[PDB]
């Protein structure tokens, strides 16, 4: 197991444009393509991100790119966020794929935000994090996936996954 692998399976494979669990114009990979509810925003952007015309689909290589690219932006937006840095650099490998993952989904700005949990995963309270990291909008909204992320930092394996 590894970020793609585990994000492979927290977002799922879809060719055409979808509507993901907060109903956002999406497409492979967990790939956001707008947050506008208007479907010929999405598919300008898609079209902007795949360099084609693709009136909203894709094949599986052109999702694996934008997955790549998307995977590497996460990771270069935690190692240039001050508060994420930190926390970052203080975790195990595999630990610090939950903390991808976290911002995969929503965001740098918004895992930036948990400033309790991150310290207490700063500070290696594995089991105090976790219990902290559930009482979120986060949890309550996609509670399978972020028991997942949560048990993977909690335990620093990849028990959630298999
Ligand atoms: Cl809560
Ligand atoms: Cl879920």
């Amino acid at each position: 197991m590894n970020i793609f692998e585990m994000l492979r399976i927290d977002e799922g494979l879809r060719l055409k444009i979808y509507k993901d669990t907060e109903g956002y114009y999406t497409i492979g990979i967990g790939h956001l393509l707008t947050k506008s509810p208007s479907l010929n925003a999405a598919k300008s952007e898609l079209d902007k991100a795949i360099g084609r015309n693709c009136n909203g689909v894709i094949t599986k290589d052109e999702a694996e790119k934008l997955f790549n690219q998307d995977v590497d932006a996460a990771v270069r937006g935690i190692l240039r966020n001050a508060k994420l840095k930190p926390v970052y650099d203080s975790l195990d490998a595999v630990r610090y794929c939950a903390l991808i993952n976290m911002v995969f989904q929503m965001g740098e700005t918004g895992v930036a935000g948990f400033t309790n949990s991150l310290r207490m995963l700063q500070q290696k309270r594995w089991d105090e994090a976790a219990v902290n990291l559930a009482k979120s909008r986060w949890y309550n909204q996609t509670p399978n996936r972020a028991k997942r992320v949560i048990t993977t930092f909690r335990t620093g394996t990849w028990d959630a996954y298999k």
